[PDB]
């Protein structure tokens, strides 16, 4: 089955998927690669072709249907329409995803949390995110973006938040505490961060630590 290369993540570029249209003989296929194609458009920095490929689908499957549904979704956070995005993802089915559908479900709901400036909420939906990644370079950006929202909070929020019982967010907000405690602080900082990682060793901050943080 090729409408199944839907589960899986998308690693060639929208040339590529839009040059196999006039290359196969299926309509089946036919929708499958501009569905692929509209995935990536979006990481091209193109939502309106994105949004314009697919409006042109045909007939679809089930499975080729979700997969619409989780490009729809990251279309509406794009454009700002954090409702519709919200309602998009909560009408699917999270049980029939995939792990790399799931973490495309979870980054949208983090844009979405991003976009109304609610940081902690985005961390939270980048956490869930990790846990459904298996690319180490997938995994980095995410860590990498996770941090970063950490970094664009006020230190009021960063201690008045709690980790409510989630360990990878104790873990998180306990590295940004740090930073912060210690920012213009060289050789200080520096055993911040790796005692840090002694009490935290296999959070995912410690296995892939943010570029920020690895250039201090």
């Amino acid at each position: 089955n090729f409408t199944q290369t839907l589960q899986k993540d998308a690693n060639a570029s929208s040339e590529f998927y839009i040059n196999k249209l006039g290359q196969t003989q299926e309509l089946e296929d036919q929708q499958t690669y501009k569905l692929l194609a509209a995935r990536v458009l979006i990481r091209e920095n193109k939502v309106e072709q994105s949004a314009a490929l697919l409006r042109e689908l045909g007939e679809l499957n089930d499975a080729q249907k979700l997969d619409r549904a989780l490009i729809e979704a990251r279309i509406s956070a794009a454009k700002n329409a954090n409702e519709v995005a919200q309602n998009q993802l909560r009408a699917l089915d999270l049980n029939k995803l995939s792990p790399s559908q799931k973490s495309r479900y979870y980054e949208t709901l983090a844009i979405v949390a991003e976009n109304r400036k609610d940081m902690i909420e985005a961390v939270k939906a980048r956490i869930e995110m990790d846990k459904n990644l298996t690319d180490v370079q997938r995994h980095q950006d995410n860590i990498d973006k996770t941090w970063a929202l950490l970094r664009s909070a006020n230190t009021g929020v960063i201690n008045n938040a709690s980790d409510e019982g989630n360990a990878a967010l104790g873990g998180w907000l306990t590295l940004i505490k740090a930073y912060n405690d210690y920012i213009r602080q060289p050789v200080q900082l520096s055993q911040a961060l790796q005692s840090w990682k002694n009490a935290y060793p296999n959070h995912a901050a410690a296995t892939l630590f943010p570029k920020e943080l690895l250039t201090l």
